[PDB]
Parts: C-alpha cells; sequence; structure tokens
C-alpha cells in the first residue's frame, strides 16, 4: 500500500508509513555529485561472470512497481575484487523510468536525470546461504545502477536492448500485474561491456523502494548505455498496479535523498572510481 502517484501513500509520506528504515539517514538515491566525492583508486574494474552450467531458464513481471527480471539462482555473478569465487549472487533486475523522455533516473550524476535507470541486484554470497537470507540483514546486499541515454541514428546491436535480447518481444499493453513470463536470458556481461565497468560512483544506501532497509552497497556506472525512443516507450506500455493514480507505468522513481541530512549520526561518504 505503497505507491509513486497516490498522494496518500506516494514517495513524502514513505518515511512515516515505513520508519523501518524510509525514515534513516542512509538512503538512496542520491545526487552524485563528481566534484564532492573521494576518488578512491583502490576500486577495481566489476566484473559480471555467469555459472555456465547453470541452465534454468529466466524469467520477468510486472510486479505493479517495475517491469522485473528474476534470474535464477546460481547463474549469474559479481566480482570486485577481480577473483571469481561466486561472493555476490544477483538476484533479479529492474527499471525506473518517467511518463517523458527527459526524467526516469534516480540517481542524477551532478545534476542531470536519465530516461531509464536499471537495478541489478544482488545477494552477499559470501555471508549469506541466499536471498532472502540477505535481504533484510545488514549488508547483505549489492546494486549495480546503469544510466541509459536516449539516441537516434543508430544500429539495434549496439544498444542494450540487444543485451536484454529485447525482453523476447514480452513488452506490451498485454503484461499485466502480476503476470510472470518466460524470456531468453538477459546477457548481463555484455550489457556491462558497452558502458566503462571502472568508472563508477560507491556508498553506502538503501532500496529506493518500501521499506527502504541501508544495506545496499551501491555501485553507479558514470557513462550510460543507448537505447531509442521506440525502445523507451515499450516501457510506458505496462499498467500499473490498482494503488496508483496513474493508469500508464511510469516516474517510477523515488525522490533525491541527502548524502547526510543533518540529523545523521555518522556521516558516509561517495566514493568514485577510475580506470587503471
Ligand atoms: C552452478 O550451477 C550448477 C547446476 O545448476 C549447480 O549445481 C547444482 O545445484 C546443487 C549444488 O549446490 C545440487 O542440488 C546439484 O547437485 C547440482 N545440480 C546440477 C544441475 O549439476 C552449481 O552448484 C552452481 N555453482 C555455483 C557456484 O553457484
Ligand atoms: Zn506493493
Ligand atoms: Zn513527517
Ligand atoms: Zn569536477
Ligand atoms: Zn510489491
Ligand atoms: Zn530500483
Ligand atoms: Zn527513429
Amino acid at each position: 500500500e505503497w505507491s509513486y502517484t497516490n498522494i496518500l501513500t506516494g514517495p513524502e509520506t514513505w518515511h512515516e508509513h515505513y520508519k523501518n528504515m524510509c525514515s534513516g539517514y542512509y538512503q538512496s538515491p542520491i545526487d552524485l555529485k563528481t566534484d564532492i566525492s573521494t576518488l578512491d583508486l583502490k576500486l577495481k574494474t566489476v566484473i559480471i561472470y555467469r555459472n555456465t552450467s547453470s541452465t534454468e531458464t529466466t524469467t520477468i513481471q510486472n510486479n505493479g512497481h517495475s517491469a522485473e527480471v528474476k534470474f535464477p539462482r546460481n547463474t549469474w555473478f559479481i566480482s570486485f575484487d577481480g577473483i571469481l569465487d561466486y561472493k555476490y549472487e544477483i538476484i533479479q533486475m529492474h527499471f525506473h523510468w518517467g511518463n517523458t523522455d527527459d526524467r526516469g533516473s534516480e540517481h542524477t550524476i551532478d545534476g542531470f536525470r536519465f530516461p531509464l535507470e536499471g537495478h541489478i541486484v544482488s545477494f552477499r554470497r559470501q555471508m549469506y546461504s541466499s536471498p532472502s537470507e540477505a535481504i533484510g540483514r545488514p549488508g547483505g546486499l549489492a546494486v549495480l545502477g546503469i544510466m541509459h541515454q536516449i539516441v537516434e541514428s543508430i544500429k539495434y546491436e549496439q544498444t542494450a536492448f540487444k543485451a536484454y535480447n529485447n525482453f523476447s518481444g514480452v513488452l506490451n499493453s498485454q503484461f499485466v500485474p502480476p503476470n510472470n513470463s518466460t524470456i531468453d536470458d538477459i546477457n548481463l556481461a555484455l550489457l556491462l561491456s558497452l558502458l566503462n565497468p571502472s568508472r563508477y560512483f560507491r556508498y553506502l544506501g538503501s532500496l529506493t523502494t518500501p521499506p527502504c532497509t541501508e544495506n545496499v552497497l551501491w555501485t553507479v556506472f558514470i557513462d550510460p548505455v543507448l537505447i531509442t525512443r521506440e525502445q523507451i516507450n515499450l516501457f510506458r506500455n505496462l499498467p500499473y498496479g490498482s494503488n496508483e493514480k496513474q493508469t500508464r507505468m511510469g516516474d517510477n522513481f523515488r525522490p533525491i535523498q541527502l548524502l547526510n541530512p543533518i540529523d545523521t549520526l555518522a556521516s558516509r561518504t561517495l566514493y568514485r572510481a577510475t580506470a587503471r
């Protein structure tokens, strides 16, 4: 019973209706301000890698809040240390977009919004057994933020949707909550190859939907990948759930939180990584 577009249940009210932890002071998203961040040269190239023995199918769903891809377990992994040892396991990827092309992202970079931001959501497997072990425990989750930029005269194999395999055509008016659906696997490593994975912001924050748990190690890449107007619009075709005042899914993004609200009891820092 939280929403984006229903003013009685909308984001301004989350800190009240879900105090744990939407009222905390390590919230996301934030404005990633290049000039107010500490470069940390010890932060390494992000690697995404697959368990090739995994053969289980990949699905997608309209959950009422986003278009969410649910990946099978033991399939997709993140490494932040160059070691391929299954420390972080990808669970799910979802998206945040606007009603118009000029907004939709949750994070901004130096004040700039983007039309679409994806989240690849993983659990700290080195510490926790399963996704549901992780989701509510401290230091449980690591999420990647991927910016998308709208481009016009471009070949399809150079857009993100190639990596998404175009969501196996599943995106349309018909796709309704909570109807799941089978698709071909997203090539996440290809997706990553389309930006620069040594260049990102890094900080401790939260889930950007209630209950806003403060257990996300955030990584947001600096360089956007590319989409067409045709491509973005397939998103706006999905219907929202019953809880929303708007009909067509959009503006499903949370307003900007402060890095350090004045009532914080231990400030946090925004870090930034760069190549070689
Ligand atoms: C890679 O995937 C394989 C196959 O999906 C995983 O092995 C299976 O899952 C568990 C082992 O933990 C057992 O129930 C089965 O004996 C295995 N079955 C198959 C199909 O081989 C494997 O553990 C995965 N590896 C990682 C690191 O996640
Ligand atoms: Zn809900
Ligand atoms: Zn209040
Ligand atoms: Zn600068
Ligand atoms: Zn829900
Ligand atoms: Zn998200
Ligand atoms: Zn065109």
